[PDB]
């Protein structure tokens, strides 16, 4: 269980994730979203630890922890991260330019609370500078996230990179052979070739006929956490559902659910997402760190114009059939008679909520999965 200072930070990290998710939803270039509230909070905590006066106070104000000591904030955020690492790989690394040399005071404290790694990099040889970042990201997730970024835009400051891999292990596993190729409609006309996993069981379900959407709670291993999926009735951009997505509406929808027979069909595969949160973090409040001329990262190194060039938040979310074994031949002869069809073959939103602490672990959407495009085909069966 989390401490009281950590619990209030966790409460704010969840709200900060909805705030950041909404900002990214409005971006037209953004397709798939994947944010871990705790890892996003850790990024701001590292800016409060390395920054000073305006740069540091902005990070605490974004985290609503301005009315707390720096030592309380760093111990509180370090405590959140320790409750994640208990199917889940995470590494943080600060990449400063070749000339820049990190302070021993900062390196000791960041590795203690946030478990931050440090590495200098020469951006002149871009083919080798990008290689070094992508190799570290691949080694952190054991190949599950090979390339994080194809090009680094701001090559004159500090670059925080957060590499992640999360594979939700189900409470009731899907059968390994209940997998077949189906088409995922990105838009009404556009469709991609995907592999799909299917299972029918008992899940907390609510079909909002007024708002035209479906919501299902899929528990993960030993019901410690659960994966909630919100999806519209028909193929449409998620902008409509995203407006209705709030922390309090979600609580309302979860109360309206009931354990019903659901025939769930999800897309099996790995979803790689890289987000340079630097531009979106400026909108939330941190404008001094992102600015080249106003950044005060003096406690981090003691370098003139050392600014937060980029905040990469790369994730590899794996949808797989693996899970705990369900009791075969259970009392479901008439229970699974007419299951509700949750056929996820079009864009949907998902959340990984902790059951006991209530803290949000992940938030995102699947708009365009990894797959080939289709096509000038009118060939009927």
């Amino acid at each position: 269980m989390l401490s009281p200072k950590a619990a209030t930070l966790a409460e704010r990290s969840a709200g900060l994730a909805f705030s950041l998710y909404q900002a990214m939803a409005k971006d037209q270039a953004v397709e798939n979203i994947l944010l871990s509230p705790v890892v996003v909070a850790s990024s701001l905590g590292l800016v409060s630890l390395g920054g000073k006066a305006t740069t540091a106070s902005q990070a605490k104000a974004v985290l609503s922890a301005e009315q707390l000591r720096d030592e309380e904030v760093h111990a509180g955020l370090g405590e959140l991260l320790r409750s994640l690492s208990n199917t889940w790989k995470l590494g943080s690394r600060l990449y400063g330019p070749s000339s820049v040399s990190f302070a021993e005071d900062f390196v000791r404290s960041s590795k203690q609370h946030y478990n931050c790694e440090h590495s200098k990099i020469n951006f002149r040889d871009k083919r080798s500078a990008l290689q070094s970042i992508n190799e570290w990201a691949a080694q952190t997730t054991d190949g599950k996230l090979p390339e994080v970024t194809k090009d680094v835009e701001r090559t004159d400051g500090a670059l925080l990179v957060n590499a992640m891999f999360f594979k939700p292990h189900w409470d009731e596993k899907f059968h390994h052979k209940m997998v077949d190729n189906r088409g995922f409609m990105v838009t009404r006309s556009y469709t991609v070739g995907v592999t799909m996993m299917h299972r029918t069981g008992l899940y907390n379900y609510y079909d909002d006929e007024k708002e035209k959407l479906q919501i299902v709670e899929m528990p993960l291993a030993h019901k410690l956490s659960s994966l909630i999926i919100l999806m519209p009735h028909h193929v449409e951009p998620l902008e409509r559902l995203e407006k209705l997505l709030t922390k309090e509406q979600l609580k309302i929808w979860m109360g309206k659910m009931q354990k019903k027979a659901v025939a769930i069909s999800l897309p099996k595969g790995v979803v790689e997402v890289t987000h340079d949160l630097q531009k979106h973090l400026a909108g939330l409040g941190l404008t001094e760190a992102i600015d080249k001329n106003k950044a005060d990262l003096s406690r981090m190194s003691g370098k003139k114009d050392l600014y937060l060039a980029s905040v990469f938040h790369a994730t590899a979310f794996e949808w797989d059939t693996e899970g705990n074994p369900f009791d075969q031949d259970i009392y479901g002869r008439e229970e699974l008679r007419s299951p509700k069809l949750f056929y996820a073959d079009h864009p949907f939103i998902f959340l990984v909520r902790d059951t006991q602490s209530g803290s949000l672990l992940f938030i995102g959407r699947l708009v365009r999965p990894k797959g080939d495009k289709m096509r000038d085909e009118l060939l009927e069966h």
